[PDB]
C-alpha cells in the first residue's frame, strides 16, 4: 500500500492515519509556517508491523528510505553522510495526544564518521560532539532501555571531575570523550554489540522501537486510564533537524497560548538558551519563563507570538507549541490543542465564545467531561492553611490541595494507596515508568523540572496537584528520606502541597468541600440548553440530596433503603422479625420500624420539594442483618428469650453459597410480603403528610429490585398497590404513584416487553447487570482483572465503563421491548456507569430518559449528556 | 390643580406622581385585573401640604371627597353610611418602594352606627365587630401613635379570661366588648377626645397622618440608608375594601413569583384563612406556605397562579403580590417588583434572560449595585458549623452567617454596635421603629412572624441574616434574657444564626471568606461588555491585590506606602532620619530603608503580572512617626545617643495645630527631597528587576500627594525624574514611567490645566477633597453630622457618597481643564467614593478613565460602571 506521506500530502482530517502530531505538522506546513520538512510513517504501518509477527515489511522500509531520499534532495545533503550529513528527528504520535508518554530521538544520523563531517561543515566541534552524545543517549534510552541513570552518572562524574558546573561548560574535547563513554555504556549493555553506525539501521531501529513501545506495559495501562483503544496504533514522524544547541543565539522552548492550569489568556511556558528540548523538560538549568525571551531575543519573540496567535486562530483553541531557534531563526516543531485542567477548560471555552471565536455548541463539545471531577476536589480549609507550617515552595505546576504520606518510588506509592493511604510521590523528576504511582497519588512533588516537566504535564492531565522544581529538597532514595527546611522526612510522613501557590507544608493540612466558578455555571447553562437526557442523583439522605440539587440534579434515581434497617436504632426490629416463627410476629416486629422509616422519608420529601425520587425496596438477603459475632448473637438471644444455640441455628439457616444470587430482593418480598407492605406504608404515609404540610405535590416512585419474570413483579406490585390504596383511603388522599423495577437480571431485559406490562418505569441497575452478564462478582474479580488488563483481554474496567458491546445489548433491548408494550415507559440508569461519560452517551443514544449518578458526579453527567445530544 | 386620580386615569409611567403603589394599582386596572376600585391623592398633594404650613388645602380635600363620591356611585353605597356602608383602605406609597415602612389602615368608615348597619347587611355581626376593633386599632396606631402593646394586652386579657386560644375564637359579643375597650384606649390617650365617628374626619385624619409621617425621624433615617430624596413626598391610595376575615372561605396572602432569598423560580410566600393582612405579618397564627392554598382552595389557587404569571410577564420581573380572597372570590390588592437579596437578583436576572423575557442590558440595569456587598459577607466555616451546638431552628427569612452578642431593643443593639460589638437583635417581632438597630445588627432573630413578617422583609432588603418565628424562644424583656432549648441567654451572650437553614447556635461560630456564583460571573461578563470605565483597586499588599484581581480588578489605583515606614522593622530608620540634623544623616538613615521597601515593591509587581499600580508617595506629617510615649521616646533617645529631653523637644517641634493641613505630602518632599528620592529608587529598582526576571513589562505610576500648585508638583517631579533616570542608567533599562498627582486640595482642581502641564495622570483623592471643600474633618464631624441628618440639612453622608452638587463641581472642572492642556490625561478616583454606585456613575459621566475601590467592593464598581454606561 502507501505507508508514508510527506507533510505536504496531509492535513488535520487525516488524523487517524497520520496521528495527531503528523496531521498537525501537515496542517502547519499547509499554512506555510517555518516547519522543517519531513514525513510520516502511518498508523496503518504500525498495524501492518503487528500483523507481520512484529516486523517491518520490505515494502514499508522501501518507502521510508524512499522518503529519506526525498528529504536529501530538498536539503542537498545525504542522510548521515560521512561528509556533510543530514540528521533527523524521529518522533512517535497516535491519533490521540498522550503528553509525557511518547518518544523523541534527536540527531539521528550521527556516527563515528558523520560527526567529524558535521563538525567541519558547521565549523563547530563542540556542537557536533554535544549533538552526538545526546543522540547516543536518547537512542540507548528509547530503542533499548538503558536508564538515563547510567548516562547522567557519567556526565556528572566528568563535570564534577573537571570542576565545571554546567553541561554547557564542557569542551569539544570532553564531549568526544563523553560520547565514547556513552557508546561504551550501550555496548556494556548490548551483550557486546556496538552502537549502530549505519544511518539506515538507526532509522529502522528507532521506527521499530516506536511500534514495539505501543505494547509496553506502561502504554497499555496509561491507555486504559485515558480510554484509548489499542488498535489505533501510532505513527512515526521523521523530520530534518533544527538545533537550539548551536550557540548563544540558539534555543528551544515549549509554550501554551493560554495558561493550562487556570485558563487565563496569555502566553505561558518556558525555554532555555543553547539547549535541546530534553534540557528544558529536565530543569537542571532553571528554565526561563517564556515571557522573558522578549528580553533576550525581541525579534524572534515578536515572530513567535504572531505565529502563536495565528495557530490558536486557525485551530480555534488554546495551543501547546514547541519551537526551536537556530542561530536567530525561528522554527515551529509541533502544535496541538493543549491539555488542561477542568477550571482552565471552562475559562478558556468561555473566553473563546465571548471573543466570537467559537460557538456555545463548540465550547460544550470540546471540554473533557471526565475532567470535571476536579472541580469537586476538596480545597484546603483557609484557616488551617494560614496556621500551617510552610517548609518550602516551588512551581505551582498543577493545581489542587494534596495531603498525604510520602513515598519515593511510583511502586511504593501505589502499593501504599492500595492499602488505603493518601500518598504523596516525591521524586527527583518523574518518567513514563512512574505513571501508575502518579495516578495513585494525591499529589506530586519534585526536585527538578518546570511547568513543562514530565510531572507537570502528566499531572495537569490527571487533574492532580503538583509542585515542581523544589531545589531545596534533598532526597536520599536508599534511606527513603528527604530533607527540606527545618527537617528530614521519612517514608510515610505527612506533607501537604498547594498546587496553586507552590507552597509545601509539614503535616496533613485540613481540607474542606470546594465551591464553583461562573464559567462552570455558564458552561452548565449552555449544556442544559442542548441536553435532552435529564440527570438525577443517587442519594440516600437529605444532605446528599441538597448537594446534588445544588450541582444541577433534577431529582433522585436511586434512594437505597438498607440503612433504614441497619441503623443502631433499627437493626433490632429486623433482627426480631428474622428470628420470629409467625407471619404475625414478623408483621408486629416490622411495624415497629414504621415510625422510623416514615421519618426518614418525610425528611427526604421535605428536602426534595417536589422533585421525584425512585425508592428501591429492600435489596440484600436476611443474613446481612443477623449478627455474625458469637457475642452479638448472644446479646440477641438474650433480648429475645432464645438460647445462643437457637440464634446460631437461624443464622446458619440463612447462610448462602452465593449471596449475590440467593434469597433477596423481589424473591424475599414474595416469601415475606410483610416487608414490602411496611416499606409501602412508610413511603406513602410520609409522602401524603409532606404533601399536606406543603401543598407541594409528590408522585412516589417505588422500585422493586432483582426481578426476572413478569408474574414475579406482579405478585409484589399487587401487595404494594393494596397497601398504597389503603393508606390513601385512611388519609383521604388521591396521590398518584408509580411502581417500577430495576433491570438488573439478564432475564428482565430479555423479557422486558412482558415486564413492562406491570412495570411503570425501568431503572437499569448496571452494576449487577454487568456482574450477571459477565458472570463475575466485582469483589472477587480483582484476582484476574489485572492480569486481563495487562494481557489486553479487556481495555476498560466493566464496572466503571458500560460494556457497550455486550451489556449494552441488554440495556438497548430492554428499552426497545419495554416500549413495545408501554410506549411512554420511563427508563433510567443508576449503576456507577450513570456518572461515566461514554456510558451516558450510550444511554442517550438508546433512548433512556435520564441518568443518575452520585451527587459529586452530577456536573460530569450533565455535560456528558449535552455532548451526547450534540454528537448524535 | 388636579390632586386626585382614579386608578383608571393612571399608568406605570406616572410613578413620580402616583407613587409606585398607585401606578401599579393603575396598571393592573388597565390590565382588567380583579382590583377593587379606588383613587390616588398624588405626591404633589404631599408637597402642597408641606407648602401650606402642614395642612390640607381646601381644594385638595374637596377633590378627595369628590372621588369618594365617585366611589360611592360605583358601589351603590355611601361612605361610612349608618345603614349599608362603603368602607375603604387607605395606604401610603412613594415613588420608591420602602417595604416594611409605609402605612395601611383597613376598614376606614366604621363607627358606632355604621358597624350595626354593616352587621345587618352582611348578616354577620362577628365579622362586623371584628372589622371595627381592627380599624380602631390600626387608626390609633397609624394616625396617633398609641402602641399595639396597649391593644394586644387587652385582646390577650380577654381571650385568656375567656379561656379561648385564638383571636378567631371571639364571639360577636366579645368583639363589641373589645372595640369599646379599644375606643377607651384611644380616648385614654387623646386627652379625653373620642375616636372620630365621622367617616370624613377619619379619612382626612388618615390622609394627614400619611403626609405627616413622611417627616417622622424613622422615615428620615431609613431614606438616608436607602438613598431616597425627601422632596419626593408620598402619595395616598384609597380603595374600596375586600375582606379576608369574612369567614372560612376567605383569606389573605402575600407571595413572590420567585424566591427573594435564593432567586429560585416558583411561587413563594404565605397566607391565612379568615384574616386580614395584619394577621399574616404578625404570625400569632402560624402562616401557611403559599403552595398549601392549592390544597384548601384549588380553584382560587389556579386563578391566582395564572394572574401571578401574567403579572411577572407584563412587568417583565419577579413580582411581590398581595391578594385577598373574599368568600371564594379572588382579589389582587398590590404588585411591585419584589425586593430581593443579591444572589436572588443575579439568579433571577439570569433566568429571565435565558427564558427570553429580558435582554442582557435589562438584566444589568435592574440589579441594585450596592447590594452586591452581600456576596462577600463571610459564610460559616463548615467544620465549625457541624461542630456547633444547635439550640433551636425556625424560618430562614433572610440568608447569611450572623454571629454576635444579643440585645433586646433596637437602641441597645445600635449603641452596642457603635462601641464596636457584633450584635444580634432578638425580639418578639420588629417594627419601623427598630430600623436603626436592625441596620446595626449582624443578624436578626424573632419569636413570631414568617417570610413576610416585618423582620423578614426589611432584612432581605438590607441583605442581613434573619431567622424568624422561633416560637421555642422565651424573651424576658425586663430582665433582658431569653430561654431557648438548653438554657437562658443574657444580654451580651454570643449566639449565631444561619439565615439559609434557619438554625440557631450557642456561641460565636467561626466564619470564613465567601466564594462566588456563576450567575455572578455571568452578570459580570455582561457588565464588562457594557462598561467603559476600567476598575482598579485600593490595595497595599500582595494578598489584597490577588483578592481584587480575582473579583475583576484590572490593577491598582492606590497603593499607600505609609506601612513601609511604620512597620516594626522600618520605624527606627525613619525615626532616625527625623531626629537627625544633617541632610547627609537624613539620607543615610533613609537609605537603610531601601532594601526593605524595594522588597515590598517587588512582591507587589510579582503579584501584579503587568497590571498598573498607582504608588502614592509619603502622605502624613513627621509627627506621625515619632514616639508619643515618654517610654518609647526614652528608648529612642537611648538608641540614638540623645537625652530624653532632646527627643521630646523634636517631638514637640513637629507637633501641629491641624495635622490635616500641616507640613506633609508634597510640602514634605519639598523640604526633604531625600524622602522622594528614596521612594523612587525603591520603586524603580523593584520594577526593573521584576521586569528582568519575568520579561513582563511594567510602567510605574508615581503619584505625589497633596499638591495645590503647578511649580510645587514640578519641584518634586524633577527630583523623582532625576533619580528614576539614574536608576535606569545604572541598570541599563529603558523602562517607561509616569509621574502624576492626587487632586485632593481644591486649588489643584481650580488650576488643573496648569497642574496638567507637569502631571501625567490625576487621581481624585475625594476623601480629602471632600474634607477641604466642606471644611470639616471626618473624625470630628460626628458631633454634628447626626444632628444634620435628623434636621434633613444633609440627606447623605458626604464621606460615603460623592457630593455631586459641590465637590462634584471640582472633580468635573479638574478633568475638563486638565484635558485642555493634556488631552490624553488619564483620570481616576480612589477616595471611598470609588466603591459607591452613584459616585461611580458621576465619574463615568464626567469622563474619568477608571475608578478604584477596596478589593471586596470591586464587583459593586464593575456593575455600577456598566450601569452608568447604559444609563447615559
Ligand atoms: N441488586
Ligand atoms: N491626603
Amino acid at each position: 500500500a502507501k505507508w508514508v506521506y510527506k507533510f505536504e500530502e496531509g492535513n488535520a482530517s487525516m488524523r487517524n492515519l497520520l496521528g495527531g502530531k503528523g496531521c498537525n505538522l501537515a496542517e502547519m506546513t499547509i499554512l506555510g509556517m517555518p516547519i522543517p520538512q519531513g514525513f510520516t510513517v502511518t498508523t496503518e504501518a504500525c498495524t501492518e508491523y503487528y500483523n507481520s509477527g512484529k516486523q517491518i515489511t520490505q515494502e514499508i522500509q522501501d518507502q521510508i528510505f524512499e522518503a529519506i531520499t526525498w528529504l536529501e534532495e530538498l536539503n542537498g545533503k545525504k542522510f548521515g553522510d560521512t561528509e556533510d550529513p543530514l540528521l533527523v528527528s524521529v518522533r512517535s504520535g497516535a491519533r490521540a495526544s498522550m503528553p509525557g508518554m511518547m518518544d523523541t530521538i534527536l540527531n539521528l544520523g550521527l556516527n563515528d564518521v558523520a560527526v567529524e563531517g558535521f563538525a567541519k561543515k558547521t565549523g563547530n566541534p563542540r556542537f557536533a560532539y554535544d549533538s552526538y552524545r545526546r543522540f547516543i543517549q536518547m537512542y540507548s534510552d528509547v530503542v533499548m532501555e538503558v536508564p538515563k541513570s547510567h548516562f547522567e552518572k557519567i556526565i556528572d562524574a566528568m563535570k564534577e571531575e573537571k570542576g565545571v558546573h554546567f553541561d554547557t561548560d564542557l569542551t569539544a574535547d570532553d564531549l568526544k570523550e563523553l560520547a565514547e563513554k556513552f557508546k561504551a555504556v550501550y555496548k556494556e549493555a548490548m551483550n557486546g554489540e556496538e552502537f549502530p553506525q549505519e544511518p539506515k539501521d538507526q532509522l529502522m531501529g528507532a521506527v521499530k522501537a516506536v511500534f514495539r513501545s505501543w505494547d509496553n506495559p506502561r502504554a497499555i495501562v496509561y491507555r486504559r486510564m485515558n480510554d484509548i483503544p489499542g488498535d489505533w496504533g501510532t505513527a512515526v514522524n521523521v523530520q530534518t533537524m533544527v538545533f537550539g544547541n548551536k550557540g548563544e543565539t540558539s534555543g528551544t522552548g515549549v509554550a501554551f497560548t493560554r495558561n493550562p492550569s487556570t485558563g487565563e489568556k496569555g502566553i505561558y511556558g518556558e525555554y532555555l538558551i543553547n539547549a535541546q528540548g530534553e534540557d528544558v523538560v529536565a530543569g537542571v538549568r532553571t528554565p526561563q519563563p517564556i515571557t522573558q525571551l522578549e528580553n533576550d531575543m525581541p525579534d524572534c519573540y515578536k515572530q513567535f507570538m504572531d505565529l502563536a496567535m495565528k495557530l490558536e486562530k486557525h485551530f480555534r483553541d488554546m495551543q501547546d507549541m514547541e519551537f526551536t531557534i537556530e542561530e536567530g531563526k525561528l522554527y515551529f516543531l509541533q502544535t496541538r490543542n493543549g491539555k488542561r485542567t477542568a477550571p482552565a477548560a471552562l475559562q478558556i471555552a468561555c473566553d473563546l465564545v465571548d471573543e466570537g471565536m467559537i460557538t456555545e455548541e463548540e465550547a460544550v463539545v470540546r471540554i473533557e467531561a471526565k475532567s470535571l471531577d476536579q472541580l469537586l476536589h476538596p480545597t484546603f480549609n483557609p484557616a488551617a492553611l494560614k496556621a500551617g507550617e510552610v517548609i518550602g515552595s516551588a512551581l505551582p505546576a498543577s493545581p489542587g490541595a494534596a495531603a498525604g504520606k510520602v513515598y519515593f518510588t511510583a511502586d511504593e506509592a501505589k502499593a501504599a494507596h492500595e492499602k488505603g493511604e493518601r500518598v504523596i510521590l516525591v521524586r527527583l523528576e518523574t518518567s513514563p515508568e512512574d505513571i501508575e504511582g502518579m495516578h495513585a497519588a494525591e499529589g506530586i512533588l519534585t526536585v527538578r523540572g518546570g511547568m513543562t516537566s514530565h510531572a507537570a504535564v502528566v499531572a495537569r492531565g490527571m487533574g492532580t496537584c503538583c509542585v515542581s522544581g523544589c531545589g531545596e529538597i534533598k532526597i536520599n532514595e536508599e534511606a527513603k528520606t528527604f530533607e527540606l527546611g527545618g527537617h528530614t522526612f521519612a517514608e510515610g510522613d505527612y506533607i501537604s502541597l498547594d498546587g496553586s501557590t507552590g507552597k509545601i507544608y509539614k503535616g496533613d493540612i485540613e481540607t474542606q468541600e470546594a465551591s464553583v466558578s461562573g464559567s462552570f455555571e455558564r458552561i452548565m447553562v449552555w449544556a442544559d440548553k442542548f441536553r435532552t437526557l435529564k440527570v438525577r442523583t443517587n442519594a440516600d439522605t437529605p444532605e446528599d440530596t441538597l448537594n446534588a440539587v445544588k450541582l444541577g440534579a433534577e431529582g433522585i434515581g436511586l434512594c437505597r433503603t438498607e440503612h433504614m434497617f441497619f441503623e443502631a436504632d433499627r437493626i433490632m426490629k429486623i433482627r426480631k422479625m428474622i428470628l420470629s416463627d409467625s407471619v404475625e410476629a414478623r408483621e408486629e416486629a416490622l411495624n415497629e420500624l414504621i415510625p422510623f422509616q416514615k421519618g426518614d422519608f418525610k425528611a427526604m420529601y421535605k428536602a426534595l420539594e417536589g422533585r421525584p425520587m425512585t425508592v428501591r425496596y429492600l435489596d440484600p438477603p436476611l443474613h446481612e442483618f443477623v449478627p455474625h459475632t458469637e457475642e452479638e448473637q448472644a446479646e440477641l438471644a438474650k433480648n429475645m428469650g432464645l438460647t445462643l444455640a437457637e440464634v446460631k441455628a437461624k443464622v446458619d439457616e440463612l447462610h448462602e453459597f452465593n449471596p449475590m444470587m440467593g434469597h433477596r430482593g423481589c424473591r424475599l418480598a414474595v416469601t415475606y410480603p410483610e416487608i414490602a407492605k411496611m416499606q409501602t406504608r412508610a413511603v406513602m404515609e410520609a409522602a401524603i403528610e409532606v404533601k399536606e404540610e406543603t401543598g407541594i405535590d409528590i408522585v412516589p416512585e417505588i422500585m422493586i429490585p432483582l426481578v426476572g419474570e413478569k408474574k414475579e413483579l406482579k405478585f409484589v406490585k399487587d401487595v404494594v398497590v393494596e397497601v398504597a390504596e389503603q393508606v390513601k383511603k385512611e388519609k383521604g388522599s388521591d396521590m398518584q404513584y408509580h411502581i417500577g423495577t430495576m433491570i438488573e437480571i439478564p432475564r428482565a431485559a430479555l423479557t422486558a416487553d412482558a415486564i413492562a406490562e406491570e412495570a411503570e418505569f425501568f431503572s437499569f441497575g448496571t452494576n449487577d447487570l454487568t456482574q450477571m452478564t459477565f458472570g463475575f462478582s466485582r469483589d472477587d474479580a480483582g484476582k484476574f482483572l489485572d492480569s486481563y488488563y495487562k494481557a489486553k483481554i479487556y481495555e476498560s474496567d466493566p464496572f466503571a465503563r458500560l460494556d457497550q458491546t455486550g451489556v449494552g445489548q441488554l440495556v438497548e433491548m430492554a428499552v426497545k421491548k419495554g416500549r413495545q408494550t408501554r410506549p411512554g415507559l420511563k427508563c433510567g440508569i443508576c449503576g456507577e456507569h450513570g456518572g461515566d461519560p461514554s456510558s451516558v452517551e450510550f444511554c442517550h443514544k438508546v433512548g433512556l430518559n435520564y441518568v443518575s449518578c452520585s451527587p459529586f458526579r452530577v456536573p460530569i453527567a450533565r455535560l456528558a449528556a449535552a455532548q451526547a445530544a450534540l454528537n448524535n
